């Protein structure tokens, strides 16, 4: 089960890569080229790292617990690009952008330590720290980021509502899966944990990628010159 | 002794984080927001990494020598932000900024190798290389950086004198502690080495943070419009 | 043989560092300062990492195969700076610059995995992936990069022809050496593999550095105001 869902990961991310790549190549102006290029690299990075997992790499048995540590290398590289999707579309100020990228990096880094810690009590301390880093990003997104975006696009409030709704719901699912998996309560087997992360990853990357494109189109039409 | 001084580290950096965070949240313009945000992240990074050390992590016994390698992860991330404090306040040109960040990264990277090298002769070669990287930064700071800062703020020469004096004195203490510790002559026990680094870290982060804020206020008042 | 050619590496990169450093110090304007500083850091990074290799570091025996993994740390840091040489001189757009840096990072990262993989079949999968990342960069360079450069300097088409010719020929030699070495067919001994990489590295860093300087002079004279 694990094996097939890793390969579905490779196929999904590779298909996302190709179509974002073709978009980037054909891009009508620099704004569209940039957005297509961010999403291409999110999906390209995820493809290669899913290939490593499918080939049996990036995994260690830590005190008897099978642990896919390469997964956090993927997240550390792809999640800031997903935040750049948001800050690009929102035309976010540098301090709030920096704060979002900082908190997110902190979330993933503490997430990594929470995972690879042999002492699972220490791991679970880091989980809580990581959740607080996520909460920091949630606060920044629904406050400073949203208000800046709404100020920049007064007629497109709903666009950023949809973007933030999808981001916040999908990203909250990750720490829930982490709790269900061998990292936490171990309520689901490795096959199921792998399926959950793969579906999450394809949705949060290819799914959110296409939503980011659709959102750019709506903003472009909404701000079209008379 | 080691244990308590690691926890004093956590408390100090966490208190620095909170007050810089509150400053950032309340920041009167983008210049103040940026400065508060840089210092928040210096102290936030240091908090989490001091928590890892206090919890017993980030440490290895290398050929019988207890070695806290995570300490250099902290320095590699926080020291460029401290340099950004200087280059932000000094409105430093991109090449000199880049040169400062480059030399500093080189210092910490060679510092790391100097530490984790099992062969202590090779370690001590890397110490000397790291000292020369520091000397490079000293030269850049007291020459190009200072002259640019003085050119930018002709009436605030003393501000940058105070900033550079505190930076140069505090940062020179680090390689001295390194020589006194198990990395060098082992003239002080692990408890004392830990106390020294903690006091240095709180001073160079929270201390220098507040000096950076005070300096910004002086520059803002000095350049206030008639 | 290996040992001497590592030390020739240290001497070559150190000599390149000094002369680029002296250029940077004496630089006539910010454009020359930036170009000199990029090339200084390419050569400075390479010096320190060649010193580590010469001192016997950064090497592991992976399932009986001696493997110099620190070599890919050098390439991961120095190769984007070499790309920055090109994008600086070409005044390349941000998306194409980003695409070049992204593909190059991907090439070196997959190159690294291709090397350290104990399973050499998996290694050779990663080699092919890495070659496709290189091909991506080749496409970007000879298309978008070249056309932007030619648009920016209509009278200096030959300058960028020379830059791209040297880049493409030299960089293609790396995957050939990789195939000849213990990573591939093992058709050459470790002494010869080391000599090849050292000569390549000095040429692609000091050699290309001086070509980048010469190219800047030609562009400056070609665009000199009447
Ligand atoms: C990651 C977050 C770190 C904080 C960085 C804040 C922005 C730095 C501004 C640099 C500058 O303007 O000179
Ligand atoms: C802006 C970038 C954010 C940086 C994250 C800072 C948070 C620090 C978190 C933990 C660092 C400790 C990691 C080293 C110990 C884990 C290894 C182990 O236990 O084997
Ligand atoms: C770290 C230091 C590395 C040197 C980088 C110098 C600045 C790069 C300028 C990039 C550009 O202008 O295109
Ligand atoms: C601009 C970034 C600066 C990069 C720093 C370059 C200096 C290179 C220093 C040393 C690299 C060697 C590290 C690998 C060997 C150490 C590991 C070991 O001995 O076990
Ligand atoms: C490395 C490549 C990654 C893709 C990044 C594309 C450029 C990001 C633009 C950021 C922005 O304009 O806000
Ligand atoms: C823009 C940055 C590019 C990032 C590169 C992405 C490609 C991913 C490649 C492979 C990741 C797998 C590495 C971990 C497994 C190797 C370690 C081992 O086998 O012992
Ligand atoms: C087994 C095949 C899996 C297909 C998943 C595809 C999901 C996203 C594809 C992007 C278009
Ligand atoms: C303007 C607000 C500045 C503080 C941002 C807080 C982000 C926290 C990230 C680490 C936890
Ligand atoms: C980048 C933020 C800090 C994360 C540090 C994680 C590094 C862990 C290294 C594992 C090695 C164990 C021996
Ligand atoms: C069971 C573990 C759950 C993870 C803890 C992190 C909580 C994050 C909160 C996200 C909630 C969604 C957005 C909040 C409402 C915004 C208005
Ligand atoms: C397409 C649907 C997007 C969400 C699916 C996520 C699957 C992971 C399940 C999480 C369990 C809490
Ligand atoms: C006995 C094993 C059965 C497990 C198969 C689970 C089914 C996979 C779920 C697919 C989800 C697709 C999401 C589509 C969104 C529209
Ligand atoms: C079997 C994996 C399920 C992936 C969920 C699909 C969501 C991505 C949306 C793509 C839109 C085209
Ligand atoms: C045991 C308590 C240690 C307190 C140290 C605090 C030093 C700096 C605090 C920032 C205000
Ligand atoms: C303008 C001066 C350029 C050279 C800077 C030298 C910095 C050395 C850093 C590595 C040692
Ligand atoms: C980033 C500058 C170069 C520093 C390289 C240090 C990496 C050392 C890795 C330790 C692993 C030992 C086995
Ligand atoms: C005993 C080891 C000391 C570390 C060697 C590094 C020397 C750095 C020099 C710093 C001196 C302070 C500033 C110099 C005066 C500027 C005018
Ligand atoms: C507050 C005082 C700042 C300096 C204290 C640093 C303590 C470390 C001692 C260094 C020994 C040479
Ligand atoms: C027997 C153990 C005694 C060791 C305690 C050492 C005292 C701690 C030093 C505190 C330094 C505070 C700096 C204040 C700066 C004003
Ligand atoms: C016991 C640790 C000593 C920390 C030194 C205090 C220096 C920080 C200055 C904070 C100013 C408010
Ligand atoms: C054994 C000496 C090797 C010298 C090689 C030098 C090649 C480039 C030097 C830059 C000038
Ligand atoms: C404008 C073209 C955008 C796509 C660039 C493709 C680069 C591929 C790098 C990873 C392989
Ligand atoms: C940065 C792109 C991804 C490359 C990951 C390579 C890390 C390999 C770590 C080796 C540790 C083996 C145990
Ligand atoms: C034997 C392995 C060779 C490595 C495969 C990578 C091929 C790269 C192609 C480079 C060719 C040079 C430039 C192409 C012509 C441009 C016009
Ligand atoms: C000076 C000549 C530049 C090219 C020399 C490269 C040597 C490596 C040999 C590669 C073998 C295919
Ligand atoms: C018996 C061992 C002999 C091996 C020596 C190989 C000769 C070294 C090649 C030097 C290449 C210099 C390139 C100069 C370019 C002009
Ligand atoms: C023995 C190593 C051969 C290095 C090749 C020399 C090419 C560098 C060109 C430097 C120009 C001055």
């Amino acid at each position: 089960m694990a094996q097939i869902w890793l390969w579905i990961g490779v196929i999904g991310m590779a298909l996302g890569s190709i179509f974002f790549g073709i978009g980037a190549h054909n891009a009508k102006n620099e704004r569209w080229k940039i957005l297509f290029t961010i999403n291409f690299f999110i999906c390209a990075i995820a493809t290669g790292l899913y290939l490593s997992m499918a080939l049996g790499q990036g995994r260690s048995v830590i005190a008897g617990r099978p642990t896919v540590w390469v997964r956090y290398i993927t997240w550390f590289l792809s999640t800031p690009l997903l935040i750049l999707d948001l800050t690009f579309l929102g035309k976010t100020s540098l301090p709030i952008t920096a704060s979002l990228l900082g908190a997110n990096a902190y979330m993933i880094a503490t997430g990594f330590v929470a995972t690879i810690s042999a002492d699972r009590t220490i791991g679970h301390i880091w989980y809580v720290v990581s959740c607080f880093a996520f909460l920091a990003t949630v606060y920044l997104l629904v406050n400073q980021y949203r208000k800046q975006a709404e100020r920049n696009y007064p007629q497109a409030k709903k666009v950023f509502r949809k973007l933030l709704s999808v981001h916040l719901v999908l990203w909250t699912l990750y720490p829930i899966v982490w709790l269900l998996g061998n990292t936490g309560f171990n309520a689901v087997n490795q096959g199921t944990e792998t399926m959950f992360y793969t579906i999450l990853d394809i949705t949060s990357k290819v799914g959110f990628g296409f939503l980011s494109l659709n959102s750019m189109h709506t903003l472009e039409k909404n701000t079209e010159s008379v």
